[PDB]
């Protein structure tokens, strides 16, 4: 039959001066990247780079937290306070959820 159970998983990237290669959207100091959605997905990822090589990122995921950090309702500026950071590692809790949702059917 149906069964819907979302999983979470951890990204870890290079960080660099140049730039990690995906952005966030979502936060309060952001645009909504969801209409009612008051988080933090991602906006955009870098292709043949880290964010996209992983495989556990894709546009829309959202990050409920950062470096171990609860970042779910987390302002826009807050949660970078962690992306920005001069680290060479970033872990960010991705929440995968199991769309298969057919509305039409």
């Amino acid at each position: 039959g149906s069964s819907g159970s979302s999983g979470r998983h951890v990204a870890c990237l290079a960080r660099s001066e140049r730039g990690l290669g995906f952005s966030i959207a979502g936060g309060k100091g952001s645009t909504p990247y969801r209409a009612g959605d008051a988080g933090i997905f991602v906006s955009r990822i870098a292709e043949g780079g880290a964010a996209h090589r992983a495989g556990t990122l894709q546009v829309g995921d959202r990050v409920l937290s950062i470096n171990g950090v609860d970042v779910t309702e987390a302002r826009h500026d807050h949660a970078v306070s962690l992306l920005t950071a001069a680290s060479p590692t970033i872990a960010l809790l991705l929440e995968r959820e199991a769309g298969s949702g057919p509305s039409s059917g």
